[PDB]
């Protein structure tokens, strides 16, 4: 159930480089099958460009491990080394 | 309600220099009070911290524009122009 899908989103998008953790997160099940947006911190020196790359390898980590997702929307937003000025899990 | 708002928000969004439309937005009434959660397309080049400056300004605009809007969260996605890869309003 969510909770526990949940946390291995997590540790998965965790092991990723270029993630500063993630930041917010919302998942759903359709059916039988899981539907989740997150938005992870990356470094904001970062073009874009390579935050989508970041966010890109977050979704081939999360899908590939976790089975049931059918639909993984990932996205980035700044986050500084040990800032607290945003929430994270 | 809530399709003129959305509307609304788009218009004023795209008012601001960094915006490259806007490619996701959900939002509700809580009581009368409006919560948002948008995401605009912004040049790929940019680095994520002037991202962050551009959807801030989107945030200050739609904000001062909308009185009703309770919480306004914006992020960003890359977006190149004339790209057909992402959707937008
Ligand atoms: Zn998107
Ligand atoms: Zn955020």
């Amino acid at each position: 159930h969510m909770e526990a899908v949940q946390n291995r989103i997590v540790e998965a998008a965790e092991r990723v480089p270029g993630v500063r953790g993630v930041i917010h997160l919302r998942a759903r099940y359709v059916g039988q099958d899981i539907w989740a947006d997150m938005i992870i911190g990356v470094d904001p020196e970062n073009t874009v460009e390579q935050a989508e790359e970041i966010c890109e390898a977050v979704q081939a980590a999360v899908c590939g491990k976790i089975r049931r997702i059918e639909s993984l929307h990932v996205s980035a937003e700044a986050r500084e080394i040990g800032d607290t000025t945003k929430p994270s899990f």
